[PDB]
């Protein structure tokens, strides 16, 4: 299923229509509805990728010993996210049965729960104190407010990151009074000093990210849209530096607590309201849905993925003016040779560091001509993350009584995933994940260290088999610290063994320059997203994917993105699987 | 004397011998020192700048209303920095006389030293606990450990920052037998708990910095050079991450605490033993130093700064092979044309950033001949800092019996200056913030902003001359957000009344990209600073300034590169003011 063809090839002067460059899941799926629509024949659609692989931030792999995927990147969806669950789970979403679902792709794909563990037993680890990650809510039930090393202002004293983090979205939403009136029903005070919930939809959210108003008289920010304000600055000035500091460090890695646009962050923090909706991955890799996607393209007589193919520039000056207005120039990286590639449509289906490493130079990037384009590339940021993933003999985590789910702490590692235990061996992988609130420097001066962590034999793990790995080993400094981390983490009371195997990931390696991407203060979301998905009003050049989505972070806001183009600039239809209600905007 | 002459124009084909491009204090170093000893003709050697200034970093203005000189760069030097003390205070530095000093430059400059203040009225705000500087040696005085609200390890209890930075630093040396056995005579553990010092010279930490071993056999990092050990790395490992907060944040700007090259970490934080001396700046402003440099070259017939001209590429590749090697294309910026300068020798005065801007695809950067010069480009940390000078109607600090100095905090401004008052008017200056990594992103959003900060009349400072500064105000958002931040650090026992004007510079934009430079841990600094005074072999083309200096943060880095090149390459000997004591290194 993942043995999908990758040309490393070139086809000199190939003539087409559309170029798709990203073979990540937004440039798959545009090629997929493309040709799966029949609005050209697969012939006159190609992807090129300078990566051996399809899927981009999606790579899922299986390690010797452990007989499960690991995720190098993306792990999990939410059924919220219609396009990415109805490709996987087959429609209508209603029908609660996987039986009497119909499937949209062919390839197998079998949907799982995402364990999230159970917080009586995961770790929060925070300025040497260590707590149950239930701890805020034991003394609660108690009537106790739960001390920290954190001085929080007082009336948020006894709050979990959870419960203050929905008060600070409460109080700034209710303090809007046309946010109160026209959405207050939605925005619900519990009978608890500490509960807190949202019923906005995502449409709601639309509504209110332009308009609302941050109430506050005698803040900095008082009488400035929320748009205008950055998380940090916000989270501060409702909470304090303290808080600020509690909710950075106890948040975690999956919560965002940089300094990027806070209206776009408060449904990010309280989700698109629809609450019977769960995470659930794919038992074969969540990397299955771009080879699912990428099948179903290639099935189709001509389709092809030019993989180990490196786009350097495009031009509407090449001697095929009268067929095709633009020339793509490729470098094919096996033979070191540039090749063109004549087209009509170009879509860029690539992150800000993808784009920013393209000719600058060209009538397209020149930031003398297109400063408004050059302004919105750099409208988001660029969130580093690295993922290492490390097989022990043994799952010591279970000594804790821990199954599955994430520990959280304020040391450098920041958050560990427990990923699973493979029944026969027993063998069992740990994912770190970092990159936030400073940590990407402490990380890096390890990761780049020369002298790589050694594989080690373990049960139906052979030297032999283990050796395929020796390259993607993460440095014996970084594994060392790594390790060091997760003893002061876990406490004296688990003995953990050193690893047998370990895979590294740095998302923030060219092309991609981040593990995903975060709207800035002050820029007009609303209408940077339409600009981006066609910039130039007399060229066919489209950019799409995560990077500039409103669902940062997912899968779901590459496919929204590339959903939204299709429709806008290529004259297709919402897909027939796709429903009606699923709300995509203007 | 700071009306030194500018050409913004142009000379098409100008043939010369050495293109000084950065007309900061290096590049005006180099073209003081070719033009003054007569190795070149002034006409044969000419300077390039992007800027409307000369100065790079250095930059001195005048608000109204306050008659003395703000610095939105370089503020200060220290008389063990031998070149820019000789430069300013005439010779020899012996001499303590000072009207028996002989003058190296004619432009006055009054030497005045750096007020340091008082630690028993300057504040410490960690935490949300506030200190006096003096805290830790009070209580040591009574026999007691302060507490304060970081765990430290039991060890460390009750030790000021300065003391447990030179714990760490004795204990990592001491550990290293090699440099016990050699050098521990001048590695010093005083009576007290408290009380570590160093004799260690310039000399004696170039011989240490290549060699030192990390000697802990249960550290991660055991057994590897300290060369190759991040300081974010060391610290965390020597005294837990809560020993790294306490460090990074009660350090201030006066520590460099970011993951950088722990070798030159220990000399930066301990110094080069030299003691007597002490901080001065200069009563004209500290880019005095810079217009004296610039106008000792400028007083020959035939000398130019070319301003408002930026360097784009340069080629070997041209029609005057016969006379000149090199042919530079400048952008003249008040006609946006392009013109050629014809020249034998090329000096890149500039940092990190300004290299990365110029074309990357020329014989010199292209990354396909040239990886050498890129992996060695990329062996310093890009620092960031911008500055904020506030104006207001009287020095409120005073209530609080501060005259001068610094107050540090945990909150995001990090540390202010306490200026000066003007005796007229009353018209006092703060010095804000530099910012720093950690908080450049809290502050970016603000100053990002559209709305800047609207100037106020106050004595001998009307309106229609605080106009003139409208372009350099701070944000609305970020003179509010400061002025929060300074409430809260200095306490309710001060009214802190609203400033009249502010001057903002953020020093992270182009072509700087930077405030300073840190050297990565993993690189042979030894070897890369010879390597970029001259990276190519068969080229007359050479890096200076303070980028790639071993005294990071100083115009003396900047100096003593341009100095090290002269003598290398320029046939010029040590010049007959400079001491032939003050070392130079290879
Ligand atoms: C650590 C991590 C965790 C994540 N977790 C989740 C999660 O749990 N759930 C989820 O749904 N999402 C998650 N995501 C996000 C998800 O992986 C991405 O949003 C999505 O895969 C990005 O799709 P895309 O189309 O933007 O392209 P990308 O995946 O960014 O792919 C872009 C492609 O363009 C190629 N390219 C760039 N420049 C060129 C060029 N010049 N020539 C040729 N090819 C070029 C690249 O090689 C690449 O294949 C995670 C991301 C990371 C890093
Ligand atoms: C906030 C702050 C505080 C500081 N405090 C102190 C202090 O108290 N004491 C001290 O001694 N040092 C201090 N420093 C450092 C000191 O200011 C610098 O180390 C020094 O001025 C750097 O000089 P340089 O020769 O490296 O060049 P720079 O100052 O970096 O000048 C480089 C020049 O190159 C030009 N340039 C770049 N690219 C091009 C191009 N393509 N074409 C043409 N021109 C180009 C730029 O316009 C610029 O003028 C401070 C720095 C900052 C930011
Ligand atoms: N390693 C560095 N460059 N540190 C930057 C510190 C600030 C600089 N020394 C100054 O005097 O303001």
């Amino acid at each position: 299923n993942k043995n999908t063809p990758l040309n490393s090839g070139k086809h000199p002067d190939l003539k087409i229509e559309v170029a798709i460059i990203g073979a990540g899941t937004s440039g798959l799926y545009t090629a997929y509805r493309l040709v799966t629509d029949k609005k050209f024949k697969a012939h006159d659609v190609q992807i090129f990728d300078m990566n051996n692989k399809l899927g981009g931030r999606l790579e899922s792999v299986i390690m010797p010993g452990m007989n499960f995927w690991g995720e190098l990147g993306g792990m999990r969806y939410l059924t919220s996210q219609q396009i990415v669950t109805t490709l996987i789970e087959g429609y209508p979403l209603s029908e609660k049965d996987p039986n009497k679902r119909t499937p949209v792709l062919k390839d197998k794909m079998t949907p799982v729960p995402f364990p999230m563990g159970d917080p009586s037993k995961l770790l929060m680890y925070l300025r040497k104190e260590r707590f149950k990650q239930n701890a805020w809510n034991e003394a609660q039930k108690k009537g106790e407010k739960l001390p920290t090393r954190y001085y929080l202002n007082e009336n948020d004293l006894g709050f979990s990151s959870d419960q203050l983090f929905n008060k600070i979205i409460y109080d700034v939403l209710m303090a809007d009074p046309w946010v109160a009136e026209t959405y207050g029903s939605k925005i619900i005070k519990g009978s608890s000093v500490y509960d807190y919930s949202f019923k906005l939809t995502s449409r709601d959210w639309d509504d209110i990210k332009p308009k609302l108003v941050y109430n506050f008289p005698n803040s900095p920010y008082d009488q400035r849209k929320v748009n205008d304000i950055g998380f940090w600055n916000l989270i501060k000035d409702q909470v304090s530096q303290e808080g600020y500091e509690f909710l950075a460090n106890a948040g975690g890695y999956y919560s965002n607590t940089i300094n990027w646009n806070s209206a776009e962050a408060f449904p990010y923090m309280v989700g698109d309201f629809s609450a019977g909706t769960i995470y659930k991955t794919i038992e074969e890799g969540y990397d299955s849905i771009a080879y699912a996607v990428a099948n179903s393209y290639m099935e189709h007589e001509g389709a092809c993925i030019w993989s180990e193919n490196k786009l350097l520039t495009f031009t509407k000056d090449h001697p095929l003016t009268n067929t095709h207005k633009y020339e793509l120039t490729f470098l094919n990286l096996k033979t070191n040779t540039q090749w063109k590639v004549y087209a009509n449509s170009i879509v860029l289906a690539m992150p800000r560091k993808s784009l920013e490493l393209l000719d600058q130079n060209n009538f397209f990037f020149n930031i003398n001509k297109n400063s408004v384009l050059n302004n919105n590339i750099r409208s988001v940021i660029m969130e580093p993350a690295f993922a290492i993933l490390m097989g022990f003999e043994y799952p010591w985590w279970k000594e804790l009584g821990i199954d599955s789910g994430h520990s959280i702490t304020d040391l450098p590692m920041r958050q560990c995933y427990y990923f699973g235990t493979d029944p026969e061996t027993n063998n069992s992988m740990l994912l770190g994940s970092y990159g936030d609130m400073e940590t990407e420097t402490f990380w890096k001066a390890l990761s780049d260290d020369k002298v790589l962590f050694e594989v080690k034999a373990a049960k139906s793990a052979s030297l032999r088999e283990l050796h395929q790995l020796d390259d993607v080993q993460a440095t014996k400094l970084m594994v060392g610290e790594l390790m060091n981390q997760l003893r002061e983490l876990h406490g004296d009371t688990v003995t953990i063994p050193e690893p047998y195997v370990t895979y590294f990931k740095d998302w923030t390696d060219e092309p991609f320059g981040a593990g995903y991407h975060a709207w800035k203060a002050g820029f007009s979301v609303e209408n940077v997203m339409p600009y981006m998905r066609k910039p130039l009003t007399d060229e066919q050049i489209h950019i799409c994917g995560e990077a500039y989505s409103d669902q940062q972070g997912w899968v779901e806001g590459a496919f929204c993105e590339a959903e939204k183009m299709l429709q806008e600039y290529f004259g297709l239809d919402r897909p027939y699987w796709l429903s009606p209600d699923y709300y995509l905007g203007w």
